[PDB]
């Protein structure tokens, strides 16, 4: 199915998951697409913060749902 990510800045591209995908999962689906280590990447959805281990359905998220992406920088 499809999601999608909304950095800070504006920009907002689009990812492939699954229902049952770890949190982590995006994270990775992230790094291997922007480069951005999954240990710098924090998620939110409506206000919550997610969770490295539960999964998308966890937070209930469907199709087309806007994550957005703020980074976590203790090097810089
Ligand atoms: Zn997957
Ligand atoms: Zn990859
Ligand atoms: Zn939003």
């Amino acid at each position: 199915m499809q999601i999608f990510v909304k950095t800070l800045t504006g920009k907002t591209i689009t990812l492939e998951v699954e229902p049952s995908d770890t949190i982590e999962n995006v994270k990775a689906k992230i790094q291997d697409k922007e480069g951005i280590p999954p240990d710098q990447q924090r998620l939110i959805f409506a206000g919550k913060q997610l969770e490295d281990g539960r999964t998308l359905s966890d937070y209930n998220i469907q199709k087309e749902s806007t994550l957005h992406l703020v980074l976590r920088l203790r090097g810089g």
